[PDB]
């Protein structure tokens, strides 16, 4: 559990200016702790005055200093690994999605990208001991391809009640590359008032492929994609929630494979990348792209009507 | 072994200042030795009047003047290589990575950067005899891609208890420019309470991707960056220990290999550059851009479950 | 061969005061007969009673007087060329590198300024006959960027005895830019104690990008700077050594060639400038910027492992 940004006014902090903290976006301490001073001097009201005090205040609640590995590795072991649906995948993630990072699953058209994303969007409140996470779950979509119609036909494949199942997500349409980054914004609000636990955004290049459809802007086009990364990863660490991204990718403007989501600027944004392919039989191949700890291998599975699974035969 | 700078309040100088030089970031007595005299009047308590006394007392204290270059011959040829884990890279190094300099290894996208840094955080408490140095490690990280889970992988590989190689090497994750060089001043303080031998920054230049990107404020990237390369050589011949940064380059935002990292006021930084690169086939290649003693040269390797590895066939 | 400072006790100035000239930097007697009423009073202890009577008596130990071109002709005729190393350049400079004055090779970065001043390190032991100047050497370091390993390279090539060459030439790095300035009082002191012949500031405007890096001090960043390069013309005329300086310069922070090194107070400081290119093809020219006596004209070269050499074509 994150520390509010509450805690913070009793700390030495004015009230009129922590409100000016929250107006920019910034909810709780380590937002603030995870920021650098040349974003809080950016707000039109304060000032390096103050800014100095706020962050030096700031370090003190929130572990910034070094650390062993030994503690690091007790505490990375710890996190939770969201069970993915299909037996198979877990061993291939030796858990499933591992979250406080970015995952990035990308693959043809027709891969499952959206039915897996779909079949996430519950097994997240599952319990600890179903592997899931017992966390709230949010879906801003892009595509406009979602609807609760296949959610509650997976909460029965795992025996849940699909009536708190959509009360326990969250879903807004994203129409444009602005009201996709506007869209966080809100989101970083209500993630502070309960307990999210998986992110997604399907997709996310997708959007940046119709409004930024020019030849001489293909620099905002990612300049823009970068900001919008920045917020995700920072999403990431911040409320330790799961974050899974959706790209589509051409087999022969960012669908090369060959190079990664966050073009070049933010290229280290997703640390682990699924790629999706259509085998030669009628059956589903995930192949673990890269992530430093998981080795380049290869799994299979399939679709049912009640989310993603472990092949038939 | 440095001189701590307790030995400085013993040779005239007060007690209540030397903590004062201490707030500063000044460690040992080579720090201020190696610190010109506009750097000390810029703290706000000490002036002119004591600074000319300082620095006089701590140049007796630290060899400072002219030598022969027999003497630093035979100085310099005792300096440790580090074992770089694959015995081609040895011969194209003339021994490995050289401590008390700054070593940056640029390639492009998935070229072993990270774990290439990993099979170095553990070949640096072996033994001098394996090639080793003796000396602790610390992993200051900012992709967020770092985790033990590699480590003792690469201490079976080399027959060591990963027990202990986790609490011999340090790490903190690093979110912002401003935090980038306030960590160093943490770390420039345990450097002296125990004996490190390899501090490794991967990547440097990634987090000025993301917090200085805009078009205004080209200068303050590098300006805001030399002051991060100064510190990171100041480190380097002070406690005399090994530097490795690692940078990602475009193929066709310091990223153009044609410009140094240290962008144009500190382009002297890095000593040593190693290009890695992806060859026509599955095997990677390390070439020598720039050091003056090594040619420039080309070598071999690979990367396996265990760490930096030769060549297979 | 200049007269020590010695000479001057007999001549008719006491003894408690000559080592107050020395401890004020100035080592034999042109040092003070080349210098001003202005400078002598600033020591604490002499006033103007003596500094009248010690001028005076220097007057006529060193000729200072008005002498004709013809004798001015025939005792500048009569200086040495230091040999390049590479043959069109000796056409190119007359000679080589001139002694007495400041030479200063400025070009972009990896142009062989470190590998020239390298090779200058060695053939000026050289006997007359060979082209040297049978004089030791000295070679005070900025960048970290000496090492030996390339000077035994070159003794082979010219045939001499490594381990003496190592001996006849000394060293020693620069932290800072007091550092600078204090290092030449050092070495104005054992230049008078041998006979030294070239001395090497590699880069002397490298660390006035470091230290002094503020928009407010511009003006201290050029008054040190000139301090600098004031008593490197001293030690130029005093003891008739060659000095060459380097300079790393922009293509597109004394660092645009339009401007001369020594900013703008003492901008006549350099007498030689050097424009080192890389050419269209992997192949070096030398332009000769500025020297009344030489054409601006051009040469092309080269580096090999064993020092600056001939174009191989
Ligand atoms: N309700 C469903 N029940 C079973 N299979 C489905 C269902 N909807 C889609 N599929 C199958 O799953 C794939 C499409 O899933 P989807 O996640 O929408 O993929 P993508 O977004 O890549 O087009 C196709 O192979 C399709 O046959
Ligand atoms: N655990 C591992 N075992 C074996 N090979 C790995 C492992 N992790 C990554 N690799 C391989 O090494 C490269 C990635 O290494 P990494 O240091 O993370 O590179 P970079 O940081 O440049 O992306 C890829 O070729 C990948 O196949
Ligand atoms: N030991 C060496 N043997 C041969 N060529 C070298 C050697 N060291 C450097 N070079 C070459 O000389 C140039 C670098 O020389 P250097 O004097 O260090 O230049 P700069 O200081 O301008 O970077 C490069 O073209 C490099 O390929
Ligand atoms: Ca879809
Ligand atoms: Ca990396
Ligand atoms: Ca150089």
């Amino acid at each position: 559990g994150p520390q509010p940004i509450s805690r913070l006014e009793q700390c030495g902090i004015n009230a009129n200016d922590v409100k000016k903290l929250e107006e920019a976006g910034f909810h709780t301490v380590e937002a603030v702790a995870y920021a650098p001073k040349k974003e809080l001097i950016n707000i039109k009201g304060i000032s390096e005055a103050k800014a100095d005090k706020i962050l030096a205040e700031a370090a003190k609640l929130v572990p910034m200093g070094f650390t062993t590995a030994t503690e690091f590795h007790q505490r990375r072991s710890e996190i939770i690994q969201i069970t993915t649906g299909s037996k198979e995948l877990d061993k291939l993630l030796q858990g499933g999605i591992e979250t406080g990072s970015i995952t990035e699953m990308f693959g043809e058209f027709r891969t499952g990208k959206t039915q897996i994303c779909h079949t996430l969007a519950v097994t997240c409140q599952l319990p600890i001991d179903r592997g899931g996470g017992e966390g709230k779950a949010m879906y801003i979509d892009t595509e406009g391809t979602f609807r609760p119609e296949r959610l509650l036909a997976v909460a029965e494949r795992y025996g849940l009640s699909g009536s708190d199942v959509l009360d326990n997500v969250a879903y807004a349409r994203a129409f444009n590359t602005d009201h996709q980054t506007q869209l966080l914004y809100q989101a970083s609000a209500m993630m502070v008032e309960s307990r999210y636990a998986l992110l997604i955004v399907d997709s996310a290049t997708a959007l940046y492929r119709t409004d930024y459809s020019g030849r001489g802007e293909l620099s905002a086009r990612q300049m823009h994609l970068a900001r919008f990364l920045r917020m995700l990863l920072r999403l990431a660490d911040e409320f330790g929630v799961a974050v899974v991204i959706t790209n589509q990718v051409v087999a022969q403007f960012a669908a090369d494979p060959k190079k990664p989501i966050g073009g070049n600027i933010i290229a280290h944004a997703s640390t682990t990348r699924l790629y999706l392919r259509k085998g030669r039989g009628e059956t589903r191949i995930c192949k673990i792209y890269d992530s430093p700890c998981l080795p380049e291998a290869e799994a299979m599975f399939a679709i049912n009507a009640d989310g993603v699974g472990d092949a038939k035969d």
